[PDB]
């Protein structure tokens, strides 16, 4: 089974790891145990979705494609690899934003650097550490491969895609007019700057690329399919599913449970450009733009308490429910599209947004 | 003249940045504005002695080798684009490592991240942005380029080795058998692990990769040279050089004027493995080893001037002639082994330890 194998390869990929830093980077035995429960903690537990989707991707081509039995191993092997190179791509993101954001809890357990023998110190090193791993293995297992180029250089944008996606939700609530590394930053006080398009732009680059554009292609790529399809509509089905996944996260930052959630969202007391609050300005009358003016981005309880009721009188159930019918509506159009050339690649797309809208 | 291709290279490469920022990724002007000064402000101010090391490299090939004048400007541009990747490689480091370490200033300005209108919120993703340009350089110019596989595959490489390095030296004054993420590290109270070959080995990977032998072998590789000499060799001789410049820096951070040093060192309050602490107890009696011990690593100013009288007392100045005169030695005998294949290279080599060891 795809669970199975892809589990299997992350023993092998971090015995490799290990093992080359025994055999070729001089390490004791007390650093490398620290760094294989680094990895574990800070690349597993959630629901391997972007590397199972490599996976997917690559299966549903095995399924119409002729090969050796030893080529489709040869092929789901570099699926696994290639999607644990995103999930490591992700722990570094996850473990670098945690630390600059100062976050407290991450999949109900403490953030990586609040563990009490790692601190920031060793936490924002460990992060650079993911990420060179994600190259390490690229290297090693792909280095005979026709794919090694592309994979690398899509890799590689993906990557710088997200970095600027986290600039500009660092700075989502600052003034643009006003940004300048020699003057502290104060918090929008108009909001002028929430709008459905800069909130799209965060978005597109902080998640989109590297949780749907890179699982996708990555696994066109391990199956040497890319030119059998449209460019340009998988991007487009990538960045659409994308926004729709951060809008479900933003709303579930405000009202899921925290053990559900596992942590304690804080994205009124952060001042987050997130979709409620966009969707929210995008409605209110002036009393209610006033309101929520004087209670966004304050720690007291009092304040988040004001902002969470606002939301809830202005129905933004109503607002979602139109958004997700338009998303359906669009996502189903562009597999509709992916057809003509790739019946096989559109339903693994059928599945990603199944697995995502529900 | 070298210098003036290498800074003019600087404003090329930083338009080409800014520029695609613009019309790939959605950039506003404000946004690109700080990334033009965070560029600057972390870039440049340097000696820029890792990327001229390419250029060099490249120039002494050049003096001997048949080419069309376009072809001669084609490599100089390689190597100056090559020596800007290293110098935001270290630029990137240098961000990370300022935070990690707490630290005040870096050349005498304030670290990246105290910039009143940056924070570490911010400076750690600057941070991360600085080293995915060196990736976004490879691929624009280098595009076409035979050496473009093994260039990125050495970066990797060095990569990889200066962040394990920088967790040999954030775990330096820490026992080893007790390491472990769920519990808070004491310092160490034997210095056992105060050893040559331990400080060797942290010295080796923190720096000597990125600083010597990267820029070394990527003058190689732009010129088309790599075959030209004996890899083993370069590699030694990078390893060596890279630890006296290393020493140089650890004597600095005690005793160089902070006017001069451009910070105010704090090694013995941060209970460092350094060339000084470990030589000292390769040759104190157990009055001295027990004054060290009640003194290292603490905050206290006069805890901090005991140590450094310990020091002094010790006439350290005796040790350090007798490790530079061995290493004039084994480079002089390394640049002898390297004229048997290349005497260009030999003499870059030349040039690099004497602008190192004045
Ligand atoms: O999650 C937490 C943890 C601790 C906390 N203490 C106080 C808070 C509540 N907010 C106070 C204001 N604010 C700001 N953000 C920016 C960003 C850019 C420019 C100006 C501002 S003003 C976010 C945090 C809080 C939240
Ligand atoms: O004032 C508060 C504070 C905390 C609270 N927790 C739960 C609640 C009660 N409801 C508030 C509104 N709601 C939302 N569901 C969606 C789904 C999609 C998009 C927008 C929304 S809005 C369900 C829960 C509540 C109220
Ligand atoms: O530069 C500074 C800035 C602020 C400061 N406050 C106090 C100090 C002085 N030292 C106190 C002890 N120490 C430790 N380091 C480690 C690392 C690993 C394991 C245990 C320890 S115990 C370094 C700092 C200091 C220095
Ligand atoms: O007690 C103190 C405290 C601060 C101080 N600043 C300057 C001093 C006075 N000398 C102390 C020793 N010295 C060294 N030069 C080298 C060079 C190479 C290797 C080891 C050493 S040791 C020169 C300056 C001093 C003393
Ligand atoms: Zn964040
Ligand atoms: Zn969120
Ligand atoms: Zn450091
Ligand atoms: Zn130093």
């Amino acid at each position: 089974a795809s669970m199975e194998r892809f589990l299997s390869v992350y023993d092998e990929v971090q015995a490799f790891l290990l093992d080359q830093l025994q055999s070729k980077y001089e390490i004791d035995p007390n650093r490398a145990r620290y760094l294989r429960i680094m990895m574990d903690t800070t690349c597993l537990g959630g629901k391997y979705f972007r590397g199972m989707t490599v996976v997917n991707v690559a299966e549903g081509f095995l399924a119409v494609t002729q090969h050796d039995e030893a080529t489709k191993e040869r092929i789901l092997h570099d699926a696994c690899v290639g999607g644990w190179m995103i999930e490591f791509l992700q722990a570094h993101y996850l473990v670098e934003d945690d630390i600059m954001d100062g976050s407290v809890m991450r999949r109900g357990k403490p953030c990586w650097y609040r563990f009490p023998g790692v601190t920031t110190q060793c936490a924002i090193n460990d992060g650079i550490i993911l990420k060179s791993w994600t190259q390490i293995m690229a290297w090693h297992y792909f280095a005979d491969r026709p794919f090694l180029k592309d994979l690398l250089c899509l890799f590689q944008k993906v990557d710088y895609a997200t970095a600027v996606g986290q600039m500009y939700d660092v700075t989502s609530m600052c003034d643009s007019n006003k940004l300048d590394p020699e003057v502290a930053q104060p918090m929008t006080t108009d909001f002028a700057e929430f709008t459905p398009a800069i909130y799209k732009r965060i978005v597109k680059y902080k998640t989109t690329f590297y949780t749907y554009l890179l699982p996708l292609v990555m696994g066109l790529l391990v199956s040497e399919a890319a030119a059998s399809v449209e460019m340009n509509l998988v991007e487009r089905v990538a960045h659409l599913i994308g926004e729709y996944f951060q809008v479900q996260d933003d709303v579930m930052d405000c009202f899921t449970p925290p053990e559900q959630l596992g942590k304690v969202g804080t994205d009124i007391e952060d001042a987050k450009c997130s979709w409620l609050a966009v969707t929210f300005l995008g409605k209110a009358n002036a009393a209610q733009v006033a309101e929520f003016k004087a209670n966004y981005g304050e720690k007291d309880p009092a304040k988040v308490a004001v902002v969470k009721r606002l939301y809830s009188k202005a129905n933004l159930q109503a607002d979602f429910a139109a958004y997700e019918a338009e998303v359906v509506r669009e996502v189903e159009s562009l597999i509709e599209q992916l057809k003509v050339k790739s019946p096989t690649f559109a339903e693994s797309v059928a599945v990603v947004w199944e697995k995502t809208h529900k």
